């Protein structure tokens, strides 16, 4: 509930700000689309530091309502004063779903993307605020693609068992821990892995899943069924699925893309890998079918259910992951 | 706290404490080498986690061990009690020690309730709370706890933190002035305790110690903890803040056994904790550096931490707040 | 059979030579006992480089027969020539048990000590050569003590399981290896550990076992029964037994000791630890009883059988070790 | 050799080869990615050890795999075949490939018969021997093997080895002259191949490669192996000897896959092998350094290795023997 404490620290805000791909692209998108802003009314949902509102101001917006739920709002307000933008940017402390704007807006801007795009469940707030949009008003970003794909990583699916095996000692300071080995394995396999990777570990082309923020409703995000049918370009043991995302700022003048793909430069979102507990053997030619099912939970996250089978063999694999507790493997 | 008990509910977290040999092994050495403190006795383990301390209790020859765990871990602990044929003797009791009801009074309580700076997490309150089940002449493991503090010089540390805050002194970041929050940035980062280890060379005075005798302290003593100090400086330099570590003593019937987190001793998972002054104090050898640490307990289960210090000679004062909720693990 | 190749390399000879405790003590022992040598006849069994014969020459021996089985003999001969000792030192290529000396000798010198003293089984050659000793002739060294004692080392008994657990992977490149986990554990526990250690890991005073080279027969070394009864000075988990040895040069003038104890400086013999596969819990006061049984085998070594029980509990432990394949844990 | 087969009889030794991911993983990639070379075929694994290559064979869709192991390991391999339900398809056959009798001819032989310098251990002879069970148009894994060699400069190496031998140039060691064997000491140590890795910067010329096509070579070809070379020097310096590494290619029906032990490639358990000259040769850039490696097979299952080299410009020759029986593992 109070993960807003997390967003209160300037250090956390700094982290996002310093992601040049993230913050630069946002700026590019807005100023390169100045007509979507010149003397328009704006809603910045979750402004934090304010940076996005400050960009909307650069592009000529008349009025920008910058809503922030955390105590980061106080510093947003201090910033609007020293920049002398009190005439154009209004900070509103609170949640979008609880505060009241004095006016309908022309465009909504926000950076509500989490790991796997959906993590933190802020996109539901983004959508929630369409209640303030003027009809035919725009949203920045406008759409998001989630990509997923099969990977082969033997060493990653091995770290998992090497770790768990602490619990396979028959005499730790004289205690037999081996009865707990199974539960340890299970814990590590419930953890989505956060780092990047060589793109060569991929075994099929991604399949994408599109959310259009102009059309989608707040409740479309409680249950995200991602059906997949892969056509394996390479033979090997498949150790799980890799996920990444792209967002799109469709402006009047131009479409700008902010991509978090293994191919584009690295961002603070890295990529997310979900291991299978049973590797599937596939060969080039085969189809890897299943569905990835994302079920919104109480801890502002998603229960991930991944069912996959190789159509030719028929051998199958099913895994359940806990997105609120990931493993950050990124070191260098 | 809901998040605190979820934390110790992950096997990975229990494994990490267990994997710390110095900790895990000292406890065993403590328990086993004063077996008389256990042989044929009734034991209480407060927050037994994996169950590891109660097993050591069983090895010493205890008769009955009540192992209270409040996390999910309760269930995993009981599995281990079965697979080890200690169903005999180890009764896993799910819940908080405050809330459960043991059927009996105990000859000795054992526990590992320590956090960074000794007091972090505030489990010593629970540990002392459980004294209500302690018999007269009943021992405790640990028995006492010394907190040590000493002034340090480490400019690299100071710059490292300072330069982070100095992100917020920019005249235009993508054409945006952040300098107004320059102040607030320094405040926040320097509220952070740096957790890592260091070469003892960086220390500039014998440490003052603060002793808490667990046999005698009430739960409410820990609500306000006031640590005065007087450092007789031993080297001239910039004083960049304070380093904190703790020792713990298992005063047994046969032997005392220490578990230390001193920078001079072998490294543990607690590492050491340094706080930083926003601006270093200048001190000469032979000078006196004095002040107090105030540790006010709070709703949210920390720790509002205050450190005022002044070089008496020059009257150079420095006051600091510490946000134990936001450590900077520099390792 | 042809481990004599090993002793052919000058590098291997150098290694022993460079052990200052070993080579210095030998020298000290001989010259400090010059009367045992002045104009006496000597047999150096396994002279290698010759170093010991060269010491006997320094102490005034009339005649020294230096027997060497390996091709190291050729270099021994080259060395006797350049030192100009052809008059006093005779190199005889071959085994003691196969060559023939031209004469009975007054003293036998040799360094036939191996790991745990007995390893390599050269002491049987040392004893074998008593057939050349003049009655009331002496032997250098004269006696050896083997010491053993209980130790506590949790981390050492843990390396063993952490290693074995490679074999506890359910899917290594897709193969389940776990059926072989037991045999892996067994292999590591059959391996005596060679390094040194802090003496504080000891839990009882050593018990010694004495061989007197003046009296012992070649066949007393095929079967070495070492009965032990320890009185635990400390409480803890006992993870096996530590072994080390001492030898004694009992001269007319003086007894010199060459000690390989954890307390004396480190030598190239280090110390040998044998882990139990089941740790025994003991407390100060308790007796740790059992026998260590050393049974000479085909690979010029010893099968070690260690039976131990704690008398108070009655819980017992039995282990079998393979001395021809040790694990050298010594690094720094 | 009795000692060679005892060596691969220890699980620890099999584990060490398996743990080498580059090796173990390249083979898998090789087998699995040209599955057609296996799908529904009859396979021979020569010296299967743990059984690991035959399992990959099974995964590719083979029909019958004859896995010959000569060590104790035969028994452990069969255990794994049972616990994996591949009793179906993997027939463990104890003994040497030379001595056993397979009931059938095979569509493809697979093996990992490589040692340091490719040829060490001499198992390529066994590998090629097994061609007698190979059908016509039958493939082999690996198919070919390139040996690479190139001159290197590394004075630290040269001194390190030299200073060891210089123990034997002492006028009196505990009053004893060893200098007479000074010569013989240098001989011995410099017969040793140094096994470890190195920065590619130390190499002074493009490597010449020596290709052995396994599809075509008879067992007796490997008895005398003569490797001529001509290095067009690329830097002036002291030439301290030669570095040797090998690559191996799995020429499949779908793809070629290389497994390299190049100093430019990721490190493997074979590391790289350098030989040392007793005295370095001096060479200028643009100079030609030429000579030959002679590798004469011998009773005792090595390797008598000869290396003569001369800087043509100056006529500076250097001849060396290499004792593959005595490597100096400098890692
Ligand atoms: N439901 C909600 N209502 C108001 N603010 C919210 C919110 N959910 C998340 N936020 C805030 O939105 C911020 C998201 S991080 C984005 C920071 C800033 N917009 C930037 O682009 O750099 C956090 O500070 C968070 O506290
Ligand atoms: N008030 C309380 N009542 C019961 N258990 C508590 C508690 N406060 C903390 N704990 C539990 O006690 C454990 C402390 S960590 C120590 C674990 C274990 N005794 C060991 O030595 O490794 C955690 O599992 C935590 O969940
Ligand atoms: N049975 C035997 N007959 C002759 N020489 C033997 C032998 N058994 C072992 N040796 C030789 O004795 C040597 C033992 S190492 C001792 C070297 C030398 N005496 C010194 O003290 O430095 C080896 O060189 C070995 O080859
Ligand atoms: N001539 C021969 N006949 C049968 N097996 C042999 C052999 N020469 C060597 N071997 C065995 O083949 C193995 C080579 S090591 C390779 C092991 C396994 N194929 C892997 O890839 O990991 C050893 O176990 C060795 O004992």
């Amino acid at each position: 509930v109070q993960y807003f404490q997390f967003y209160g620290y300037l250090s956390q805000q700094q982290n996002m700000m310093q992601d040049y791909v993230r913050t630069g692209t946002y700026q590019r998108a807005i100023l390169q689309n100045h007509t979507d802003f010149k003397d328009k009314i704006v809603l910045d949902v979750g402004c934090g530091s304010g940076i996005l509102s400050f960009f909307a101001a650069q592009a000529g917006a008349r009025k920008i309502y910058a809503v922030e739920a955390s105590t980061m709002a106080q510093h947003a307000e201090v910033l609007v004063k020293s920049n002398n933008l009190t005439d154009r940017i209004v900070v509103i402390p609170g949640k979008v779903e609880e505060v009241s704007l004095p006016e309908q807006v022309d465009i909504i801007i926000s950076e509500p993307m989490g790991y796997m795009l959906f993590n933190e469940r802020m996109l539901e707030s983004y959508l929630h605020a369409k209640k303030y949009l003027k009809p035919s008003g725009n949203m920045f970003p406008t759409i998001g693609d989630v990509h997923l794909a099969p990977f082969t990583d033997e060493q990653l699916y091995m770290e998992q068992f090497t770790k768990a095996n602490f619990w396979y000692q028959p005499s730790f300071h004289g205690v037999d821990l081996s009865a707990l080995r199974g539960a340890a394995v299970d814990e590590y396999f419930r953890q989505p892995v956060v780092d990047t990777f060589d793109i060569r570990i991929l075994m099929a082309k991604s399949v994408k899943y599109t959310v259009n923020f102009l059309e989608a409703k707040e409740g479309d995000l409680h249950r995200i069924e991602i059906p997949f049918k892969f056509h394996m370009l390479h033979s090997g043991l498949v150790h799980g699925l890799a996920f990444w995302f792209d967002v799109a700022f469709i402006g009047s003048i131009m479409t700008v893309w902010l991509s978090t793909a293994p191919t584009e430069p690295l961002t603070h979102w890295y990529q997310v890998r979900c291991l299978f507990q049973s590797p599937l053997f596939a060969k080039a030619g085969d189809t890897l079918s299943g569905t990835c099912l994302l079920i919104a939970n109480k801890r502002q996250s998603y229960d991930i259910s991944i069912v996959a089978q190789v159509d030719q063999t028929g051998s199958k694999s099913s895994n359940l992951l806990d997105l609120k507790n990931p493993f950050f493997r990124y070191t260098g």
